[PDB]
C-alpha cells in the first residue's frame, strides 16, 4: 500500500515515506529488527545522512541490506573541511566499506555554498557516477543561490529541503526545480513536532510564527484529519516532492508515519484552505 514516486529524471522510484535519522542503538540484533520492520512496511528509501543531527548507523544498515540490496535505494551524504574533488571521491569509499556494498544510489552534498569550487564538485560527482560508484547525486540545501547554481550547471536529481505547513519557504522555488526535472526530498515535515499531538511549548515560536499564531493556526487548520496526517499530506500534495523523511524514535512512530502517508491525498479544498491559512514566508538569506 506504499506508493512510490520517481526521483527527478532518475531511475530511482522511491517510497513516498523514506527512512532516516534514528539511533538504531547499541544492540545489533534490535537494530536489524527495526530495519526488517521498516522494509516490511514498504519503505524502500534509506538515507543514512544526518538529519537534525541524527543519521543511521551504516554498519547496521549494511547488515540489514544483506540479500536484498538490489531492492533498496540507499542515500548518503558528503573532522576537517576540505572542499576538493579528492575529498568527495574518498568519502564515499568509507560509506561503501561500512555499508558492505559497492554502489550508492544517491550521493548528496551537504554544506554547499556559492563560494565553493562548484565545477570541481560537479566533476567529482560526475566521475563517481561514470565509474558506477554512485548512480545519481543531489544536494541538501535551503540556499537559493546554491540551488540555482546546481540546477543550471549540474545533473543533480534531488534537493533535500526543510518543508512543512509551517515552513513554506521552499515553495517559491518549486516551479524552477520542477522545470529542471528535479525533485525535492522533504525533511522536517511535522516541523519537529509542532504539527503533532505534542504541546506547543508555551511562549515559543517557530520561524516567523509567534506562539499565539501557532496556537491559532493549529486550531484553524482542517480538523477532519489528524494534524500529523494533514502535515504529511500537505507536503505530498506537491508533485515536485518525491519523498518525505519524517522523524521517528520507535517502530510505532514509523508505523504512524506510514499510516499517515498512505491516507487519502489532499483534495483542492483542503490544499487551498491550508495555503490561505498558513503563512507563506520566503528565504531572506543566500538568495543570489
Ligand atoms: O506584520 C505585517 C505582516 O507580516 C506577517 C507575515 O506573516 O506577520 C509578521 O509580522 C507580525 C507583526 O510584526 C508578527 O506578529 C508575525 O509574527 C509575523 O509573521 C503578517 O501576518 C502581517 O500581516
Ligand atoms: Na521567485
Amino acid at each position: 500500500h506504499m506508493k512510490k514516486r520517481q526521483l527527478g529524471t532518475s531511475d530511482l522510484h522511491v517510497s513516498e515515506l523514506g527512512f532516516g535519522c534514528m539511533s538504531l542503538g547499541t544492540d545489533e540484533t534490535k537494530a536489524r529488527r527495526i530495519m526488517d520492520e521498516v522494509l516490511e512496511l514498504g519503505i524502500n528509501y534509506l538515507d543514512t545522512a544526518d538529519l537534525y543531527n541524527q543519521g543511521l548507523n551504516e554498519q547496521f544498515v549494511g547488515k540489514a541490506l544483506k540479500g536484498r540490496r538490489q531492492d533498496i535505494i540507499l542515500a548518503t551524504k558528503v573532522w576537517w573541511w576540505d572542499p576538493s574533488k579528492a575529498y568527495i571521491k574518498e568519502a564515499v569509499k568509507d560509506s561503501l566499506r561500512r555499508l558492505q556494498t559497492d554502489y550508492i544510489d544517491l550521493y548528496q552534498l551537504h554544506g554547499g555554498t556559492i563560494d565553493d569550487p562548484i565545477d570541481e564538485t560537479i566533476e567529482a560527482f560526475e566521475e563517481l557516477k561514470q565509474e558506477g560508484v554512485i548512480r545519481y547525486y543531489g544536494i541538501s540545501s535551503i540556499r537559493p543561490n546554491v540551488i540555482k547554481e546546481y540546477l543550471k550547471r549540474s545533473n543533480i536529481v534531488s534537493i533535500m529541503m526543510q518543508y512543512s505547513i509551517l515552513d513554506r519557504r521552499p515553495e517559491e522555488w518549486f516551479p524552477l526545480i520542477q522545470e529542471h526535472g528535479v525533485s525535492v526530498v522533504v525533511r522536517g515535515p511535522v516541523a519537529r513536532g509542532l504539527l503533532s499531538r505534542r504541546p506547543l511549548p508555551e511562549g515559543e515560536g517557530y520561524l516567523n510564527y509567534r506562539y499565539d499564531e501557532l496556537k491559532l493556526l493549529r486550531e484553524s487548520l482542517p480538523t477532519d484529519r489528524p494534524l500529523h496526517e494533514l502535515a504529511l499530506q500537505y507536503c505530498l500534495a506537491h508533485d515536485v516532492v518525491a519523498t518525505v523523511a519524517a522523524g521517528a524514535s520507535s517502530i510505532d512512530q514509523v508505523k504512524a508515519n506510514v499510516q499517515a502517508v498512505e491516507a487519502t491525498p489532499l483534495t483542492a479544498e483542503e490544499r487551498q484552505h491550508i495555503q490561505k491559512l498558513a503563512k507563506a514566508a520566503v528565504y531572506e538569506q543566500h538568495r543570489e
